[PDB]
């Protein structure tokens, strides 16, 4: 329908739900700059691993009111029909809430600030699912590091007081494998942009 | 940032700016039954004629405080950094300031589609140029014959979901159907299609 990139970096995420769609729904955005947490009466063996190693936290009650406080996104994955209509009946008109609901999330994987998104509109998940595997074959971690590099130098580059006609320059010549596969050929183009 | 779509379904959208940037944004979201209104003093003849078509409504004046208040999803599309730094609202307020340099929280993906297929691609605004490679690099790799397959996909699907047989009879049918032979075999999708017809 309408794909946007959405920051959740430092941002408040609850996860209403503990069964197998809540698991996966978090395997998906822990990458992603977190504050998870889960309310639910159970939740599965995975969520506990994960609260355990300090990447979440759990509530193990039927979610309240108090529950839905000031939540920037909110993940609705149980199908409890008066769960979901609780949620729905507590929240503001403007909560980002993935369930109705607001957000769907499609198929995707990051390499740092890297991502690929896949969908078919639900014709098939089978087909997003094979595409994304191939994907992430083809854009290995070597474009997490380089991504970072990228970035660095675009922030460099426009702060530079340099021409219009130099900054294009400098900003075209990074884009190749040599630039993703060569630390030197990185870091003598961070000597080279330092000293104007 | 993350990857997800955003349902305007019934939602009010507020464009600030009437451009090329905000042309190109709208054109994003006309379809998707939002409540649109753009605000620029100006505004250009395809919004104008979306204006005239009764898709969105126009503010024609720069904008003001009042224009921010109700709004769940704000464009700024705009060239006048005033306006821009304006805008720049409340925390929690979905925005896409489109005009650079900083973000909002919301960013837009590059995509191209086949078909049913879409694509997003986003480096976070670490190089827009790395983002356009990528996309041709992914163009050349998904090419048309993915147009002609999620269509085939599609029928696929219909048919199957209304099947007086078991779940997961139906999900062995849908997991058959994806490889690189149904979506380059016409024999092979058209045989599969009178097979599931027998059920």
């Amino acid at each position: 329908m309408y794909t946007v990139m959405l920051d959740l970096k430092g941002r408040s995420v609850l996860v209403v739900g503990g069964g197998t769609i809540a698991t996966r729904r978090i395997k998906g955005f822990l990458q992603e700059g977190a504050a998870i947490t889960v309310v639910a009466p159970t939740v599965s063996a995975e969520i506990n691993e994960w609260e355990a190693k300090g990447q979440l936290r759990v509530k193990r009650k039927k979610v309240g009111e108090e529950d839905l406080l000031n939540v920037f996104f909110i993940v609705v994955a149980t199908n409890d029909q008066a769960v979901n209509k609780f949620v729905k009946q507590h929240i503001k008109n403007d909560q980002l809430v993935n369930m109705d609901g607001n957000i769907q999330i499609p198929a995707q994987f990051s390499r740092g600030r890297l991502s690929l998104a896949i969908s078919t509109d639900g014709a098939s998940p089978l087909l997003t699912k094979r595409i994304k595997e191939d994907l992430s074959s083809n854009y290995d971690e070597s474009y997490t590091q380089y991504t970072q590099f990228l970035y660095e130098c675009r922030v460099l580059i426009h702060r530079l007081n340099v021409s219009k006609s130099r900054k294009h320059e400098l900003l075209t010549e990074i884009i190749d494998d040599q630039y993703r596969l060569s630390l030197v050929k990185q870091r003598e183009f961070l000597q080279q942009i330092e000293k104007y």
